[PDB]
């Protein structure tokens, strides 16, 4: 996928690598039950801890560029280097949000609630006033903030619906701009989910760990590079994508 | 139930504890009759006084740690404690809103007028203009600054019906937010009562005693405890709630 | 009849009061006619001058308090006294505005224009635009700052009606609050009379002279009272309500 | 007819008078007709001078006031006075503006325009957006600062009427207010005439030439007054009013 | 016609008269075509040039004054003077305009565009939304600064559909007033065309050549009128119109 | 086509001509795939680069001035020169725009994406919100700044249909003035394009090279020419137009 | 009745009252124990804990003196005073012991064991040796420093049979002296109870709470009493009496 990198902005970042990331998050909870009197039927159940691993999958792929045109042309490598890295950027992109990347990436999909769902075609084909229970939904613990994700065509598709005005989404503005839904700022992909938003906040949803990006490598010296002068400029993508439960 | 701790916020709170707590409230009223002339019959009566006393059930439901994970991850123990208070505290809105609870605390219902009305779901399945009458009528001897109660549910579906905008309430604004219904503020708290909302305000309605909260308790000291390090921290449920009349 | 004292307050006071208060108001209206020249046949007579009297009749109602409760409960006399003069007060409220009180109060009705209207249900069951027309006609001779009673029922339902907004009155608010009609203040108080306001203002309307109000009176010094310690609290009503004329 | 000199302050006032007002204005017009080259037939006409009279009729109707009353009660003459003033000055406005007055004073009708419209109830009941086209009419030759007469009946009628607010007239206001029809000034007086407003503003529709008013005398010296005391106060209408043409 | 000179005023004015003005304007266009290669067939063409005369008519028209009356009123001459330069000043409005004139005058019709439009009446009976393609048309060359031509009746009933408010034009404001269509400013003038405005602006659509305007002459010697003094006072017209093309 | 010459004038400008304009721009673009491990199947690719070529062609065409019209009106001459220059104007403005044009110069089509869209008719006939979508897709890395083109007659369509008021474009504004589409401005150009706007801004898009534009030249001088003075004055089109890719 | 207050002596006094007299005793309880080692246990048992409630009714009987007596005879108020307080404390004491009582004070009967007795006359009339066996039979877990109740008649005929002497009790005295029983001390009160006595000592038989006694009040000012002196004083029984069981 290529368009702007808006999902991994608002995605929660860490380091904390030596070759990778680790962090460590709860699971589950301590319920309760008793009555009046002495003595009771009562019992136990406490939390777990978890200690998850996240690697980094590198997507790579090359140029060959002859010695002929780099030096006819010198600003055609230049080109390049600010082409291929905007390319694997939207690769990682496609990673980050949800989709498939054609150099051999992370491929995972949509962002997780406290769980993951499954990844099916809903039977009404609509994305409306749901954006406003989710975030709303984000108000017991849950702290808001939040960011629905919504595909341009729906997003003038939520223009073209009953709003403010004729046009605009819930804050009356014309989609891939400064999107905005219910309370809350909204977040304009091309090519993903068509649904109701998960639950939690960046935190609990999307996290990016990242130890680089894609790094280009241009190597002059290869059997065949070398006389010929057809150097090979090398895209090698680094840092990673995970979608985050409790 | 678990949300955010709203209608206990609104609700009064009394203390006069020894045991437990205990308040004087009068009952009924003394009216009478005459005419012109003498002599005239005349018959007149008296107003009656109640002491009614509020008990603390205990919903305690203890979690059993390990020593292994205990010593492992220091990081377990704090935020049991930290989830477990939520846990109980959610469970204590149960029982002040209007709710079942898994633990065995005080299981009442909605908040009353000066009548404590029957629990039954509406033939008209609607929460609007019944909101301005109610504050309306609390106005010959009754004083505002009410809580009309509404769920999340039906405030997104006041919001989607006929208002000032397209959305927002009676108030313009997204549901569980700053929620407000006509002339005061709204409460928004899910899985309760879809009704008109009940005669006279905050002291009439719900009254909260509290001697204390769920208190924690971990106890290394038992038979299959101490030898394990399997301790049991135990979540003790305090306080009650009230749902009074006149 | 059990409200705020709405009317009263808006209602002209006078003292004056010996025994009674004593007011002195002129009738009628001296004319013209006549042509050119001379003779001329031109004949009318004189205004003429009242000096109406308003008396004050006691609406009584006792409450035998037993020295027991009264011993047990001192709170008991206090809530007795302090709820006993606000029952009377709206008596004499059911007397001021137009309504049947249970003591032997002044049973008056509607509040007058320059005539007593005869006490009958409208044929067309509304009360609208013509609190429009009425202190328009009161623009003439006659000045403004009037007052349109209506009904809290009806004043929902005039909220009910189109106006500026979906909901309000002629002036958009909630009922029972700071209530207004067209180009003035509206009271609102329940059980009154729907119809037409009547014609010129406080002063012509309705006057309240008092020498006092319900005033308490308890006496342990009865044959059987001083006895038992039984003793009877009665509240005794004072000060008048009149619907003038002219 | 009774109630404030709205008419009247709009009239235009003329003196002039030894013993009654005197004015000259023009009748008719002169107008031309010819083609071209020579010799032509054309015919003549000229331009008419008039010199109407004015009179002024009296209104007069004594009030015997008893010298026991005038003794007893001081107040019952300067009231008398005040009042007996106004309402004659009431029936001047009868005249002024078009109505029966019970006083033999001057009986004329409605406002012309540069005709005298004869006084017939409308086939179509209503008061509407013909007081727009007629000062419209009148920005030809004509001036503005025109004055629409309308029935306050019929002005909270189109009050009722669609207009920019539910209520409010071609002016969004409340009736017999500072009433204001489209472009101009709107006056509500009772029981007038209720038609499209005549051509020409104050100088061709109503003149008021006033000698002076309603006059009071009271003569005690009367041959059964002088012994009773019960002398004759008496007003004397003066000033009278013109309804013009061209 | 008889009206404020409304279309004299935008319209453009040309003296250069000896005895009758002359201008000088272009007719046609000249236009090109070609091909790839060599050689090509290529036909030409030229502009024409046209010199055209505008003569003046004189619309006379006599009016007889008697000595008697000229020396009885002085007043009736300056009268006299003051209406009939009036009345031959709306005379020739008819003419500039488009109308028929009492006195002979130029007799032409509606405002041409590059062309003289045929006077027919509309089968749809409305001016509307027209009136803004107009001078939209008039944006290629063409130079706005339009007058759309509307009778007082469209204006009003203009007026009278849907618009910013339920009243006004265009532009918002009561008919014969700073009248003012899309765009520009309208003009309203009584009597006139029912259509679509002509193309071209004031230099296209009318022009006004005056030597004069009405001159008044009168001749107290004349056969009879000398010893009668039947004086004959006598306007003649003078100044013309034009509709011009291209 | 004959109108204003607006698509130009956003149009981008090169010069570099000897005899005709040269430029380069680079085709296509080098992408990457491969994974993690060692060693992995792994491909190359290079950016192409091209070096495209403009023309220009004489729109020509003659028109012949006779000597004795050239003599007796000198204006005929300079009305000629300023007719056949925006005549030619225009006709370049087909070209530049997408139409046919009756001087054989370049003719093209619609302004093209990154590809050359068909001309071919709509069976949805509307112009609407799909104009908000195309330069709202040139947001990621496509640069704003656009130009919507539209037809006066579905710009007058677009007014006709809801927006903000009853009229107006995207902006609340009249055909053919200071036209603007959502977030940008609008070109009215009439008989051109009804169809969704192409990808890629001004530089994308249309390119005009210019040398000159039609250069006049007359030539009294030719073997019929010369003896009748009826000398050629010759239109020549200079200037050509291009739609660009890439 | 009416002789010496004895059995109040011996019966065992309580206040506590606000207005009645609250007590709290046991009706039994349950305990258990746990062990070690290990190993807690926890130990089941309710504490059967009652609160009893006593309500104190008044004894009346005025006695009306006139101001003639008691300005003649000063002495007879102090005497009066004196002799109605006797007369009452001895209808305490019916109330005390077991009889009836002429005034309205409570009626109850003879001393309760840890049952009450249906009283009933013996077929063998002796009361005799079975006073021995009574507090014998209160030595097991019963203390003793009993009260056997005896009537005067039967200590003379207790006196009268084989005893120590030829007379006096089981200590041998006169009857109505320093009575006294086998081991314990006797109680003489005439008109009561013949039979075995009641198991269980003072705190088992009689409580005696005590708000006040019998309290005396002379009111002259009555409609009859003020003038003719005739003040009525009136006797007025407090402080109650139980018969306890368990």
């Amino acid at each position: 996928l290529t368009a702007d990198v808006l999902i991994y902005d608002i995605e929660d970042a860490m380091n904390h690598y030596d070759v990778r990331s680790e962090y460590t998050s709860q699971l589950g909870e301590s319920l309760a039950m008793a009555a009046d009197g002495a003595v009771l039927a009562e019992i136990a159940g406490l939390c777990n801890v978890e200690s998850k691993y996240n690697e980094n999958i590198e997507g790579l792929g090359t140029a060959t560029v002859i010695e002929t045109t780099q030096n006819k042309a010198a600003l055609t490598d230049q080109v390049a280097l600010g082409k291929e890295i905007i390319a694997a950027l939207t690769k990682a992109r496609a990673a980050l949000t949800k989709n498939y990347v054609p150099a051999a990436d992370r491929v995972f999909y949509c962002d997780p609630d406290s769980y993951s769902a499954i990844l099916a075609a809903l039977m009404p084909n609509a994305a409306n006033y749901a954006a406003l229970i989710d975030p709303e939904k984000g108000s017991i613990r849950n702290v808001m903030g939040f960011e629905v994700v919504e595909v341009p065509h729906l997003t003038a598709g939520g223009a073209g619906t009953a709003r403010e005005g004729t046009t605009g989404q819930k804050h009356v503005f014309p989609a891939n701009k400064g999107e905005g839904n219910v309370k809350v700022a909204k977040d304009n992909v091309i090519g993903l989910f068509m649904h109701r938003s998960a639950v939690g906040t960046v935190k609990l949803r999307d996290l990016a760990l990242e130890r680089a990006r894609r790094a280009n490598f241009q190597a002059d010296q290869i059997i065949a590079k070398y006389a010929m002068g057809h150097g090979g400029l090398r895209p090698e993508a680094a840092g990673a994508v995970v979608f985050k439960v409790e």
